[PDB]
């Protein structure tokens, strides 16, 4: 019996600090029984468990892991003979601590109306979103405008509708499954 | 021929003030015979040389008025032969000093669902005699008044056993032997036991390619500290939103700025109190104009 190809449409997502959700698209059977072999492998530590789980299921939980730890998974479709391995899917587990403050803060493109701001984040804290709290510098302090960005891929955002010749105090937070960064660094921006 | 009457005991002073005095005259028991049609109450300042002042006493408890402050008076009763006499024993009393003003810098802040904290300036005593602070709190929603006496020296009270989201009008004064003037009415709301109501009268207007004003209304007394206007593009991406947290609840309008032209937006609005945020029944929709 020739070996089957690896599972089609694989994806790995953090369920929790101690678990990962391995999702994949099911396939039509050819038994003449069959199961799916899944191995996960820690990057930071030297730990490799091998799960042999039923073939007809859609997805599997990878329980008993450590927090804030990177893992690499790959799986086969085993029948009478052993199949071929999939590509290496990588995903961190959810963080057990607060994330760091974003470095390399570059404010630019200053005009009367609009402005742009740039930042960079450290990988491996499960950063779900970042917030750019900006407000007027003076002692009035009657309001602020947070702008929460739910896509971590983004590293720039253009602010719009600022009043000309006005001093704005811009802070930048970063968020995750636990909490948020606590930076003491304020950043001025005059229009 | 007969035996004329006079009381056994001196008058008793029930209550006094700088201006007035209230006195049980004690016409009974008394020596002598018969009935009494009318009776006097003689009074004057102890050592001073003028005429004794007489008032006719019908009931028993009498109210002396037009007195002088800080002066020692003496009191005695006469009874007349009826139908139409020696004066009875003497009681001395001193009228009260002048009534102090109320405490300054009165500030009533709420601190819980069931408590309010009143604070005033430390007041230095002008007079020598003793003094204390009387504090009245009065519910507006329900009929509920409570009086709290507070020592003269310390400078604040915790008004407690109050109800959640109920306003109380408060006054205070400084009492001595005499009773001082009432302060101005401080008013405040106790904290909310529930989430705040959703803001009413949400009206979007002045829509533009890069602007749109939103206006709302909020019910008073739910301890609403702030409101938040959340907006995002209606597309299924949900890549980002923008919160506009307004620090004071007095503001009822906000102009959104820097919006994308020809773009559908989803506006939500939240009131915020001591507990949390108001739950919307429904979100709001707007579409920005295109340029020309
Ligand atoms: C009713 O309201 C009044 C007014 O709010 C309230 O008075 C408060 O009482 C507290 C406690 O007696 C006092 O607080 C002081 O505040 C100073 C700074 O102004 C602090 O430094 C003092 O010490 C604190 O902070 C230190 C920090 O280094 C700590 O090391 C220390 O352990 C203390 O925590 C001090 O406490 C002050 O008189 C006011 N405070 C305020 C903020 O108004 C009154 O107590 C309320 N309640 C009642 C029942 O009257
Ligand atoms: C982690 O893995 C679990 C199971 O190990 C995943 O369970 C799947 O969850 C989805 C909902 O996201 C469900 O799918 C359902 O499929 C039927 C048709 O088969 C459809 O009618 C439903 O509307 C729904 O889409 C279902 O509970 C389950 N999938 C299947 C095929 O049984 C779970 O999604 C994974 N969790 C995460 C966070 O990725
Ligand atoms: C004014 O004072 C008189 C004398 O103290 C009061 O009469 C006494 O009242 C109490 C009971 O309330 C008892 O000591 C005696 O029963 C009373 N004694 C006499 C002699 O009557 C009286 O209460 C006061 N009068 C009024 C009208 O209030
Ligand atoms: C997958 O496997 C079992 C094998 O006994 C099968 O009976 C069952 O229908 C499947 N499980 C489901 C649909 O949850
Ligand atoms: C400034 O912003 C505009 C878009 O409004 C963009 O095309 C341009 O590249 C920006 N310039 C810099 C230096 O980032
Ligand atoms: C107020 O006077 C009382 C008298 O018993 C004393 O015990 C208390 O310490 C005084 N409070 C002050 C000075 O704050
Ligand atoms: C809407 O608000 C007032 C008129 O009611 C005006 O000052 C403002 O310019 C209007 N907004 C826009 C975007 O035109």
């Amino acid at each position: 019996s020739i070996g089957l190809p690896p599972p089609r449409g694989l994806n790995l997502l953090p369920k929790s600090q101690t678990t990962l959700n391995l999702t994949w698209q099911p396939i039509f059977p050819s038994s003449e029984d069959f199961y799916v072999e899944v191995e996960r492998r820690s990057v930071q530590k030297s730990d490799q468990q091998n799960i042999k789980v039923p073939g007809n299921l859609t997805s599997v939980l990878l329980n008993n892991l450590h927090p804030r730890e990177q893992y690499v998974v790959r799986a086969r479709v085993n029948t009478k003979a052993q199949g071929e391995w999939s590509e290496d899917l990588t995903a961190w587990t959810l963080s057990d601590i607060l994330p760091p403050q974003p470095e390399n803060i570059k404010i630019s493109n200053i005009t009367h109306s609009s402005a742009v701001i740039s930042w960079t984040i450290l990988d491996g804290y499960s950063i779900s979103s970042i917030t750019i709290r900006y407000k007027v510098q003076g002692k009035n302090e009657d309001q602020h405008v947070d702008v929460k960005i739910k896509n971590a891929t983004i590293t720039q955002y253009q602010l719009k509708g600022l009043e000309p010749e006005t001093a704005y105090q811009v802070d930048i937070f970063a968020e995750n499954n636990i909490g948020s960064s606590n930076p003491a660094f304020s950043h001025e921006l005059v229009t």
